[PDB]
């Protein structure tokens, strides 16, 4: 196996930034394969105190296997910086088809959150926890189908906290907000959070300030316009449950009336 360097790659177009990364289209010299390398900082990894947090994402997104999670293919590094190798997502992310169109219909809501809970089947079948599920983290393949990205919060379940939270509480439960013990149920809160957000166009518990989004949340206080029907109602209230064991398993999502009735991929 390489073996990889920085030589062996022609860096091209920036396709986005987080926090720490810094992602660029990339081809490799020999194969002419075309892929994205994400770009990290020693010196701010170091200075931020999270150098397990990029462990746990080179070593659990790795050995995930699933067509709707983005591949990690490997990893390198150099003096200053650390580069991760990742299948590239050409169609972009959801957040920006978000922000394109305001608002997603039922079907195509409904078959975003199929895929969602293809993948996280997936994930909690390894006791994988994602627990940064947003749409800045959701990529698009070459047909439009949603690969979930960016595990550098994933853990395995149980868990308590050890990390800073640095920004939005927009898509967090109540039981990781207020620093408690948690588990796969997270991530079934914010499928909640996500499918409100795409039929609505912000999401359920936004706020001018951090302190009245934690109350917001803590409170589990939500209310629906008057476009979004039954059906939808009633999947997003059973997922945003303050108690996590009455939140449904991934399989009552995926054969939930609305979604069957709406979504255009079958359930796996
Ligand atoms: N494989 C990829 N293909 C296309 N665009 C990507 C890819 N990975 C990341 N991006 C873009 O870069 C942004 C930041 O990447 P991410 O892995 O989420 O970094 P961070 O850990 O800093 O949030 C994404 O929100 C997206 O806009
Ligand atoms: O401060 C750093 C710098 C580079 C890395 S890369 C890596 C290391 C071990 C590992 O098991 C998987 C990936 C991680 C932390
Ligand atoms: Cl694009
Ligand atoms: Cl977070
Ligand atoms: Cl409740
Ligand atoms: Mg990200
Ligand atoms: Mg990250």
């Amino acid at each position: 196996k390489r073996q990889w360097a920085l030589e062996d790659f022609e860096i091209g177009r920036p396709l986005g930034k987080g926090k720490f990364g810094n992602v660029y289209l990339a081809r490799e010299k020999q194969s002419k394969f075309i892929l994205a390398l994400k770009v990290l900082f020693k010196a701010q990894l170091e200075k931020a105190g999270v150098e397990h947090q990029l462990r746990r994402e080179v070593e659990i997104q790795s050995h995930l296997r699933h067509p709707n999670i983005l591949r990690l293919y490997g990893y390198f590094h150099d003096a200053t910086r650390v580069y991760l190798i990742l299948e590239y997502a050409p169609l972009g992310t959801v957040y920006r088809e978000l922000q394109k169109l305001s608002k997603f219909d039922e079907q195509r809501t409904a078959t975003y959150i199929t895929e969602l809970a293809n993948a996280l089947s997936y994930c909690h079948s390894k006791r994988v926890i994602h627990r940064d599920i947003k749409p800045e983290n959701l990529l698009l393949g070459s047909a439009g189908e949603l690969k979930i990205a960016d595990f550098g919060w994933s853990v395995h379940a149980p868990s308590s906290r050890r990390t800073t939270l640095a920004g939005t509480l927009d898509y967090l439960p109540p039981e990781m907000i207020e620093g408690r013990m948690h588990d796969e149920k997270v991530d079934l809160w914010s499928l909640g959070v996500l499918c409100y957000e795409f039929l609505v166009g912000k999401p359920p518990f936004e706020a001018n300030t951090y302190q009245e989004t934690y109350k917001r949340i803590s409170r589990v206080e939500f209310t629906f316009p008057d476009f979004v029907t039954e059906g939808a109602r009633d999947l997003i209230s059973r997922l945003l449950k303050h108690n996590p064991s009455q939140r449904p398993m991934l399989r009552e999502v995926l054969e939930h009336p609305w979604i069957t009735a709406n979504s255009s991929k079958p359930s796996n």
